[PDB]
């Protein structure tokens, strides 16, 4: 017969169903950030990607597959149709609107939630038992509505929240004072976006707090300017978008990494978007950035945080920010 | 006192000289693809991005600095200046016209030949002892300019080359056969391009010859048609083109499999552009690509790959190909 | 009420199946090489560890959980009870009597088959759905054991067999040519042991028969003596036996390899343990090593390695030498 | 012509000096435990062991070069001669005494200070400009040893000190609460045994402060005993050697850690022995833990770490232990 058949005899076959699936939905920039970080991390022995525009769908697909040399996920799918997506343990939406030049996160929202309208249900259909990772803008309204249209339990919902604000935080910490970010440690909460919030409170090295060194840290008194390192923070996505039209990498790698604790159950903490209804004195189903434990459930616990009054004022204030956008919407 | 003296006593001043350093010229899509790939896989202790544009460059930079905590590489550079990549150990050259669809990468050859009089001379000042290895296209035409103006001994002077067009080719083999990439064996020689050379007489899985088992393969009489997998080689980079504008991912995993090869003094072997003059019967400075064996001083060896009468004289039609360009090149 | 709980929320509680579990049964310095070697390539979720020497059991579970901050795998558990072995994907048994200086594996026959019935109908009773990977010796003879005894398909049981065989041929002959393993190809078929069959026909580097460039390689005429590489590789174990009174790295890192394969549905190729009736004209349920894809459903195929007359009279005597001990079996 | 000539076609020659080596001495469990850590983590081009039983040297050697296959570094030697140590980055010691069940670090003072005699000026006469990782115990006394004989820079001169320490705390740390160590953050300083600190004043979760939640946390009339974790971290290291007979995988895998710092320049905070005269009152040549920034000159840094007057209490009775023993050495 054939020359596979030559060369190998079969015992199996279809010995189907993937252990590992990761989906991608939308293969824009940070989509395909995604893909490749996944793909490099190997958290998935199946990955598929999904989007609209089937040209560049497939080319990107194609692209990922000519490299299956150099990688060790052995099956990389694509296709409109959400068939494509079955059986995946996680699914990352990446698909939407995105901001301009100086254009608020805030702006993409009825744009976006019109789109998760038609993605979620597709998403829930061929994977009941997924864990979403909402990483479409605004990142912490859009894990709500997923929240509510996929009606899974909030465990399951997962927006990639300000994982990525506190990595960048933690960087130029880390440039001021000469450290590895890995050894700086600092955490921004909230909104993903303008309304974001230091906890200069809990900003330390080797377990030495910071604030305690520099009362002043945080303040507009601050001789150093901490502040502005928590200013950079809000700019970054607006700087980098004028510098290069838009952010991929760091959000790509930020993707990843909470990736690699829902598949692997670390049960390590993240800053993350999820409902905090009931903390902090905010009563409605507002969806922010909390540390929170990731593993295999998703977010199994939330970490309590220690806030100023002022902290919590600004967290607050961010809630209320969300709200006012959230109480309008058509889920 | 600042917070970081408060904070840290120093004994010693500037983290000296990078002992691992790699530099990326071009941070075009492919630019991008082989810095991602290359951080991702922990080869550097410094990567330094270079290009002309200064605004794209300095956002490429910064966005990958934002991922900081998610990389062990500590420093992250780039610059419109050379100096940034002083003492690299390697550097990579995407910069560059690249195709269009439907475009020969041999129509690109005056454009980047006039691009390359500017950087291979500004790379050899900063890093004298770098291994080059050339992605920009014609990458078999580019890496002998890189070689003829550089003065670099031919070892230190690398094409990309074939790397890629064997790791679709194996990729696609592996598809028929049901059987990962990393077990089939198959390589694609002579010219990155339209007149790349498949070897069918040293395809095999496990050691066993498919020529042996098939003999139709690669001929028309095929009824397997295997040609059409070399088919679908060559018509890659166009057919991704056509689909999503341009490729990056699978030649940036590419680079850094040569990458890792050349920081890591593997010695394994790799199809890249060398010079093949006295080996099957070329008299002339041809490059192009022979199976080379790759470690810390660059292509030290090449295999001497037995090839059947007509393997041999699709590559030395590569060749002529080749030099037919390479002679006209006054530069 | 307790700092815990102060700390730590709590949205879901009881959980708990492992999705990615692998046991070792055996806590020599063989099973504690696969579990560092599985540990370190973070192909596990949990790790459960068996034996019967209990204060050995808990400290080395102890001295592995002690250096969890630097590992992704955030389960290690051990115990005496099977129990601790529930929802394996792959079962690794390294238990057993071991070689001493100058003792062939053939004569750990009855002891490690005594063994084998305690251990397999526990590992069974309690992962029903794993592969077993048999790594005790001789481990042809105990992988037919380790399936006649499971009742498994054969497909789920795999005897690490020649890879660790075909491992140092690769790296002996990389020695003597000066090119990294890797790139060096050859395969050691049948016994893992005294009768093992180097295959002359099937090495090459970069898809060059060396048998094509030197007719004399693997006979006694030839002049380089290249059957001293095999002789080296029967007398392998022997030598490091002797040497420090056991080998551990080299099976360990082997027996990772296999996992990995299994674990992420590699579908790579690997000489390993398994049927072999109907091939090479042995009729009989003999287990030996030939090349093998290997996936998550253990071994779905074979590669029908084409052998030369005497490489197949080589392979049918290592065939009978097993089948000798095979029928006298005392279950 | 030779095969090899007839395969390889040389462009290049001697090749040669290794650019990233690190060598270990003593080869004990916990060397090759710091040997196979490193071999799996790719932080060397070359590994070099050395020890004074040839027999058991190349045996380990010659165990991890048949795993080759599986590893990414080149060139493993070993040797009684300190010249295969030549051109190393990185030499930890691991030879000498270890204690016996019950018998306390500072016992093998005088043992292991005999042997640096001889081990230190030997690496140092091939390796001038290395830096000297120890390990042997009692580390800290030990590391000033190193210091005094070699005569490097104090920056050079690194002991393995509370990095484990640190390392069991957090893991017993993320038992109690539910949490990956990677985020359970709390250090253990002073001596890498019976007089270690435990930092309570440090210890948190996401940046919340459990001695803030707890005041009763480290203290004796604490209801949930976490003074217990820190004597579980003083019993460990006796635990293990009581139930297995020694410990390797923990420490192993922790000087990788140190070792991932140093040679990939990660500027990483890691509670490592150093010279740490003019802090907390201490006046004298002290070496003990407190949290360093690490990198490619060694401790580049130290974090001066704000204790509780009974935790600088604690750290000033280590201090004096140590110095105690100090005093009294000859040379």
């Amino acid at each position: 017969a054939t020359l596979k058949d030559q060369l190998i005899y079969n015992l199996l076959k279809e010995e189907q169903t993937p252990q590992n699936k990761i989906t991608v939905v939308g293969v824009g920039a940070v989509g395909m950030a995604c893909a490749i970080s996944i793909l490099m991390k190997d958290l998935a022995d199946e990955l598929a990607l999904v989007d609209v525009i089937e040209d560049k769908l497939k080319g990107e697909m194609m692209d990922l597959q000519h490299g299956s040399l150099f990688l060790r996920t052995p099956k990389i799918v694509s296709g409109k149709d959400y068939n494509v997506t079955a059986n995946s343990k996680l699914v990352i939406i990446t698909a939407g609107a995105r901001q301009q030049e100086g254009e608020s996160r805030l702006n993409l929202v009825q744009r976006n939630v019109n789109i998760f309208k038609f993605i979620i249900p597709n998403v829930v259909k061929y994977s009941p038992n997924c864990k979403l990772l909402i990483v479409s803008n605004p990142v912490d309204i859009l894990t709500y509505v997923a929240w509510k249209i996929s009606g899974f339990p909030k465990n399951r919902v997962i927006g990639s929240g300000c994982n990525l604000d506190s990595a960048r935080f933690r960087y130029l910490m880390g440039e001021r004072l000469g450290v590895h970010p890995l050894s700086c440690h600092g955490w921004v909460l909230g909104e993903h976006g303008d309304s974001s919030v230091p906890v200069w409170s809990g900003m330390n090295v080797a377990g030495v707090s910071l604030k305690t060194l520099h009362p002043d840290l945080g303040t507009d008194k601050d001789k150093e300017q901490w502040k502005e390192v928590h200013k950079q923070v809000v700019e970054s996505a607006y700087e980098v978008i004028k510098l290069k039209g838009y952010t991929s990498w760091a959000i790509g790698l930020s993707v990843a990494d909470l990736a690699e604790s829902i598949m692997k159950n670390l049960r390590r903490v993240h800053p993350v978007s999820t409902m905090i209804k009931g903390l902090y004195g905010i009563k409605d189903d507002v969806f922010l950035s909390v540390p929170c434990i990731l593993g295999q459930n998703g977010i199994s616990d939330l970490v309590k945080v220690t806030l100023t009054s002022e902290e919590e004022a600004r967290l607050k204030k961010s809630a209320d920010t969300l709200w006012g956008i959230q109480k309008e919407l058509q889920f």
